[PDB]
């Protein structure tokens, strides 16, 4: 199958200033471009436990490690 390197290189390359955080609107867009075909019906269920901050930033490494499981 594919290794974390496939998913890591996708988001991390966008982080030009290497902060380690990204907006959900941009994070979900690249996943759809990375071989992700989830629909807001299922994605809304998964996001039901994600904790976003008061700035709208989430951790791309955390949501991927929890999606790569299945």
């Amino acid at each position: 199958k594919a290794k974390t390197e496939d998913f890591v290189k996708a988001f991390q390359v966008f982080d030009k200033e290497s902060t380690g955080k990204v907006s959900v609107g941009d994070l979900r867009y690249m996943l759809t471009g990375l071989g992700e075909k989830l629909t807001d019906a299922e994605v809304d269920e998964l996001l039901k436990g994600v904790e976003v901050d008061s700035n709208g930033e989430i951790d791309y490494k955390k949501f991927i490690e929890d999606v790569l499981r299945q």
